[PDB]
């Protein structure tokens, strides 16, 4: 049990050499090592430095593996003095973690020459000028192909019809209403033509991607992946529909389904989350919120079914009621616990009105609750960016 | 209770108020100020359903400070209940 | 700006959901996606004026997500600038 | 513990805790935590120093925690058997 | 490598003086200036 006497600095440290002995490989568990700052005369090892960090440092020995940072020291002072000590990387890492950080991957194009060229144009926008063009143009192409959908359902593209005053509606009149364009090898119609020539592109970024594609084993792993998929799988599936059912009493067979896949393609908004940190902090914000998010639509839930048949019955003897039934106050009571109320439904009696009194309370009592948490994790994602 | 004593302490004013504000007036939305209750805790608590609204600038002005003190009184309990939860 | 952002976003979103959603009715409040722009960004922040409502289950299903996820993106950014301000 | 070469008690340990378990006995009494030592160290000290049970426990509560309680259907056999399916 | 010691109110502290010395233009850099 020989003591063993550290000085730093000035202040001194004692304790027993098996304590040091313990970790061999360190700086002062090595003889060898430490018998640089022996002094002789004084019987200690000295070393000119930091203080507030080396009681961390011994008592990562004497509790046989504790790494803490004292909550005065800074964190890049005291991870010099982990790696002056020597403790090692296996101990860094861990202490590293236990402070936050963690992480590290990547991976260039194995070897392709031109793979991995190519890998650096759609992939890695901070590569070239070039690279960094196709990032300007790819989002063009999807607030394009966006504005696009858009316009699809406005009346002034869409009144001027063969049927437009409702006379005879045609079977080309009648697919390119549940499309939104006329599908034709001749592409008369402005609007197939973009959103052709937009899949075209995204078509073009999804295959080159999935070749000059690293490790092709994780592909549809990626989110993101997954989105340029789904950006482009309505298009192809209803070419497939319209042929595949090619005459009015078949097309109106499968008309549902197709009309489905239109709605699909909004998720193309998505497409964007690629070239938006913000789109991809609050994805990750929403993955880590998923309990609160949770209690928070049951919340809401427990909620409505109270109020909706609390106004029910209030408003129930009355002959002008506004509450049907109490599966209709659900509709009232959502909007006025978010207190969106849009006063399309409103008590009427007195008792329908306490209960609304209490329903707008409660409401804003209940969103209150989860949101703080939710707004929390967006901070941490949102400024753990640098 | 803070919240709901508030709440009511409001109301009271504002319907006051806006009652006599809107008095004379053939078309008044509010009869009488047990009345105006409704319309007050409607707008406090912002949910506003717009089914009495005034219509005189002094009724109007009424509204803008309740709908002011509203979002104010609300915002002062909760904090603490938010904690308590948390 | 990134509260502009992502009110685009779910504009866009949910104004093309209520779209579809109460598009096969003859008196549907939503004559187009561009026109339920204003539906969406009122019920998101909030405002909520009524003066398009959607009628069938399906667009009021919608309209509750848009009611809730707008409550939630507000809430987000606001916190920092308020910071800011501080 | 005690060194007969210098007069003292030597204790190879936590430096951070000790002004807390000596203010014990000088106060007579009072087992405060300091600011800056983690609890898990800390708790551990107190039981090494031996300062009893009784002390630790109005520790704890002051430091948060305090609870505990259960007790399976006594006996029973049968009726303790139920009891964990309900 | 000679080594200084600094008391401040008893707290003791020590430095080798070629750490002072790196700033010479300071009060424990300077000879003259710490000399009192
Ligand atoms: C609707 C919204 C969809 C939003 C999709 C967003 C997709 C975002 C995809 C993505 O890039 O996520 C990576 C993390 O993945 C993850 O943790 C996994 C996130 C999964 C999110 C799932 C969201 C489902 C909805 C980012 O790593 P990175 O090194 O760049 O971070 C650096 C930063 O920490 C600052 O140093
Ligand atoms: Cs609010
Ligand atoms: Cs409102
Ligand atoms: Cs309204
Ligand atoms: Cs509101």
């Amino acid at each position: 049990s020989e003591r063993v006497v550290i000085n730093i600095s000035g202040l001194r440290f004692e304790t027993q050499l098996k304590t040091l002995a313990q970790f061999p490989e360190t700086l002062l568990g090595d003889p060898k090592k430490r018998m640089r700052y022996f002094d002789p005369l004084r019987n200690e090892y000295f070393f000119d430095r930091n203080r507030p960090s080396f009681d961390a440092i011994l008592y990562y020995y004497q509790s046989g593996g504790r790494l803490r940072r004292p909550v005065n020291v800074p964190l890049d002072i005291f991870s010099e003095e982990i790696r002056f000590y020597e403790l090692g990387e296996e101990a860094m890492e861990m202490f590293r973690e236990d402070e936050g950080y963690i992480k590290e991957e990547e991976r260039p194009l194995p070897e392709n020459e031109f793979q991995r060229q190519v890998w650096l144009l759609f992939e890695y926008p901070e590569s070239s000028g070039p690279a960094r063009i196709i990032a300007i143009v790819s989002v063009m192409v999807i607030l394009i192909s966006i504005v696009s959908f858009c316009l699809e359902t406005l009346p002034i593209f869409r009144d001027e019809n063969e049927d437009m005053h409702g006379g005879g509606v045609t079977f080309h009149t009648y697919s390119q209403s549940t499309i939104g364009y006329q599908q034709s090898t001749s592409f008369t119609d402005p609007f197939f033509i973009v959103e052709t020539l937009c899949i075209i592109w995204f078509s073009f970024e999804f295959l080159v991607r999935f070749f000059a594609c690293p490790s092709k084993a994780g592909f549809f792993t990626n989110i993101m992946n997954i989105i340029d998929i789904v950006a482009i799988i309505p298009y192809y599936v209803t070419i497939f529909l319209t042929e595949s059912n090619k005459s009015v009493l078949q097309f109106q067979n499968v008309r549902r389904v197709v009309q489905i896949f239109r709605i699909m393609r909004i998720l193309r908004i998505f497409k964007l989350s690629r070239h938006s940190k913000g789109l991809q902090i609050l994805g990750q914000t929403l993955k880590a919120s998923m309990r609160e998010l949770g209690l928070l639509i049951f919340f809401l839930f427990i909620g409505v079914i109270l109020f909706s048949s609390a106004v029910y019955f209030a408003e129930a003897d009355e002959r002008d009621s506004q509450f049907p039934s109490i599966p209709d106050a659900f509709w009232w009571a959502v909007v006025s616990m978010t207190t969106v109320g849009y006063g399309d439904m409103v008590p009427t009696t007195i008792g329908g009105k306490i209960v609304g009194s209490l329903c707008a309370i409660a409401g804003v009592l209940t969103i209150a609750l989860p949101v703080p948490v939710i707004v929390s994790n967006f901070n941490y994602f949102y400024h753990r960016e640098t």
